[PDB]
């Protein structure tokens, strides 16, 4: 099958996500409707359950709103079975519609829909060439208190019916007990509680195995995608064995969420999505966009050094979901403001790079403050708005023009108000012209494009005041006025002759598992593979033609390796790189050195014999590692991701910057767990 097919769950960037609020899309099915308190038909009372389930969702995707709108995925609402709860806060009383609220991770949320309806969801999305990505949220349960268990539901957990236990009396230690967290540092986030959500243990074996055996069940259901709640609160260490547990069994493109604050850039953020397995929501990008096309906080040039130096940032930038506004976020259109901001804010998400979300309503213009006013149900079906239409002609292009879902980003022209983007992949182009002032036009002269020689109508069929482009040979385009708030696409597309890889999936994943290669050019004959200096050719090739390669993982030594394929001819094509191939299935472990003093801005890591502790590498060492919440300085702590069973030898070093202290004596040794979770607990060798 072709890299656009929507069978495809290792790649996203030819598609367009619409998220969806499950309770306050549309409500299919009013049997199934919570009753009394803890709803509202009307949906006036955004905090009770209006209503929406997985029958509207169906009815929406055979009634043609999404099919029409160029929509090819969708990620709704954590499909497990919340609590049933009222809990008043401060007078307010508040339901789980949001689905964050789990009780059991292996039941469905009845106001939704039961397994059969999840079912039915999946076979209609599928039947229309729609992908399905659900919320996951493994940090917590639900809301508890500790010394009133009588609060909501204790935020007790339970296994397909049968309870595991709950905040009271948490004799099992499934939860955390370390307070709540005021954000101050990402180990204070990630062991306390958030707010009052009872935070699950992931270093305790029974919430380990436990989680790992619920997702398995959703990929089984036939899941196309996981979008993984607050990943900055959850041992990253752990996470990276459990998309190791997802990959290593049926990988699907994961995306977590890890907020970030007007103008703020993490260096954490990147390694994040560099090295965890799943890649993660583009708050940089949609912080940067609301700046320069909603707030007017920054400009183009604002835009342009994002587009640079995400680009340089993330190893795999095209993995980044990519968006205007969420759930958590005011709607980006306001009411009294001008709809072409958005337009011209969602043109520029369905062009740029990565893998775009489209937040439900957004094509109906909603407005509304943060939490809950941000998630009201959708006032209308129209396809007549601007917006509707501008996703319409945009959306689809991605599949199309391969420049657009795998292509480098490079300005061509550039100023305060104006940005004129090239994308550009093998024998494939797109062009974006944005002029965000609403004012004032622009006298566009000197752009020089890669686009060939001849005219081009504007994509968007002047729908945004776009405009035709002449270009001339060598790509230099003859002047032309681009309109005030104007906004114009314009593409080449034709066959690619050499090999040209633009994106694999999964990133990360043991020998024997298969990853996917698209792109163009590969050719129709099985031609070779590489996994750095290795090559693969033949039987492990499973499938092979122009756009798509499905190949086995080599039994090559854990490490990183760069991905690499050649046509049948023996042309080579580009370098994927970054691919982690792990040295086994994975299990999480928890590190303990104790007595390791240090200077201030100097930290303690871990360094071992395997890959996933960088090979006794200094420079690949895992950390630095924790010293507030589970143990305090001099001793520290960190969860780690490690090969099941296998015995390693390790270290642990003193950094400040790229400069090392080592651990003295000899090293450290033990066996990895064959499951489950473990703790080794050492002394620093001095
Ligand atoms: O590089 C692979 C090896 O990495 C580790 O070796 C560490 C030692 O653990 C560490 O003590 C240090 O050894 C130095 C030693 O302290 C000093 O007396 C001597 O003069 O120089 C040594 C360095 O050459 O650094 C090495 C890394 O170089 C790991 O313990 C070992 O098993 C790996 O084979
Ligand atoms: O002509 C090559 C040149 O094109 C663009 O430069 C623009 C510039 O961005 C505008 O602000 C204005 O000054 O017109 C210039 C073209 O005459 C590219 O930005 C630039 O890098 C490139 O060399
Ligand atoms: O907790 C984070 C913090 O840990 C280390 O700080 C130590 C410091 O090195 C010791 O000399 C002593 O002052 O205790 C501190 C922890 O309370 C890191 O050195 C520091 O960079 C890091 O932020
Ligand atoms: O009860 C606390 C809040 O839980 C949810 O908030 C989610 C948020 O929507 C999601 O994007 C983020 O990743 O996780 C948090 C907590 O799971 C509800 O949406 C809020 O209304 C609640 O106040
Ligand atoms: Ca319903
Ligand atoms: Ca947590
Ligand atoms: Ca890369």
């Amino acid at each position: 099958a072709p890299d656009t097919s929507s069978s495809n769950k290792q790649n996203f960037s030819t598609d367009v996500i619409y998220q969806i609020f499950t309770d306050r899309f549309s409500d299919g099915n009013p049997a199934n409707n919570p009753t009394g308190a803890a709803f509202d038909g009307t949906c006036t009372n955004l905090r009770l359950y209006c209503g929406g389930d997985w029958q509207g969702i169906i009815n929406k995707i055979n009634d043609g709103y999404l099919t029409g709108m160029g929509v090819t995925a969708i990620w709704i609402s954590q499909p497990v079975e919340n609590i049933y709860s009222i809990i008043n806060y401060s007078g307010v009383n508040n339901t789980a519609y949001h689905g964050y609220w789990a009780r059991d991770f292996k039941k469905t949320n009845p106001a939704y829909g039961t397994i059969a309806d999840f079912q039915n969801l999946i076979a209609a999305a599928h039947a229309k060439n729609i992908k399905v990505i659900i919320d996951f949220a493994p940090n917590h349960t639900s809301p508890a208190s500790s010394d009133q268990p009588s609060f909501a539901e204790n935020g007790r957990l339970y296994d397909n019916g049968t309870l595991l236990g709950g905040y009271t009396n948490d004799t099992q230690n499934l939860f955390h007990h370390n307070g709540g967290t005021d954000f101050s540092t990402t180990e204070n986030g990630i062991y306390k509680n958030l707010y009052d959500l009872a935070d699950l243990n992931h270093n305790n074996s029974t919430v380990d195995v436990y989680l790992k055996d619920a997702i398995k069940m959703w990929l089984d259901l036939g899941i196309d995608g996981i979008r993984m709640d607050v990943v900055k609160h959850m041992p990253f260490g752990w996470q990276k064995s459990f998309m190791a547990a997802v990959n290593n069994y049926k990988p699907v493109f994961t995306f977590g969420e890890w907020f970030l604050g007007v103008n703020e850039v993490s260096p954490e953020n990147h390694k994040f999505a560099n090295e965890s397995g799943m890649s993660l929501l583009d708050f940089r990008f949609a912080q940067k966009v609301r700046q320069v096309f909603r707030d007017n906080t920054d400009n183009m040039y604002g835009l342009k050094a994002m587009l640079e130096g995400s680009a340089a940032d993330y190893a795999q930038v095209d993995d980044q979901v990519t968006f205007i506004d969420n759930h958590d976020m005011e709607r980006f259109h306001a009411s009294n403001a001008n709809r072409r901001k958005l337009e011209q804010a969602l043109a520029f998400t369905l062009t740029s790079r990565g893998v775009p979300a489209i937040y439900y309503g957004t094509e109906q213009y909603m407005s509304g403050g943060t939490d809950p006013d941000n998630r009201a149900r959708i006032p209308s079906f129209s396809t007549s708005t601007t917006a509707y239409q501008v996703i319409q002609k945009l959306a689809p292009l991605r599949k199309s023009n391969p420049a657009i879902a795998y292509g480098s980003t490079q300005e061509r022209w550039i100023n305060n108000d104006v940005l004129i983007y090239e994308r550009k992949f093998g024998s494939n182009v797109a062009v974006v012209a944005v002029n965000r002032n609403l004012n004032a036009p622009a006298s566009i002269s000197g752009l020089v494009t890669s686009l060939p020689q001849g005219s081009y109508n504007d994509v968007l069929g002047g729908l945004l005041n776009g405009n035709t482009l002449s270009v001339g040979s060598g790509g230099a385009a003859s002047n032309f006025t681009l309109a005030a708030g104007g906004t114009a696409v314009w593409q080449y597309t034709a066959a690619t002759a050499t090999p040209t890889i633009g994106h694999v999936g999964p990133m990360m994943a043991k020998p024997g598992v298969t990853i996917t290669i698209d792109g163009r050019g590969f050719g129709s004959s099985k031609g070779t593979v590489y996994f750095g200096t290795t090559a693969v050719s033949g039987a492990d090739i499973t499938s092979w033609e122009d756009t798509q390669i499905k190949v086995k993982i080599p039994a090559v030594a854990g490490g990183n390796y760069n991905i690499k394929v050649a046509n049948a001819a023996g042309t080579a094509s580009n370098v994927y790189d970054n691919f982690e191939v792990l040295s086994g299935d994975q299990v999480s472990v928890r590190f303990v050195v104790n007595n390791a003093t240090t200077a201030l801005g100097q930290n303690v890591y871990l360094t071992g014999s395997v890959s996933e502790l960088g090979n006794w590498d200094p420079a690949k060492a895992i950390g630095p590692m924790y010293n507030q919440v589970v143990y305090q300085y001099p001793n520290w702590y960190y969860d780690v991701s490690v090969p099941a069973g296998k015995t390693i030898e390790f270290k642990f070093l003193k950094k400040q910057g790229s400069t090392a202290t080592w651990e003295g004596g000899s090293n450290h040794t033990f066996t990895a767990p064959s499951s489950g979770t473990g703790t080794i607990n050492v002394n620093w060798q001095p």
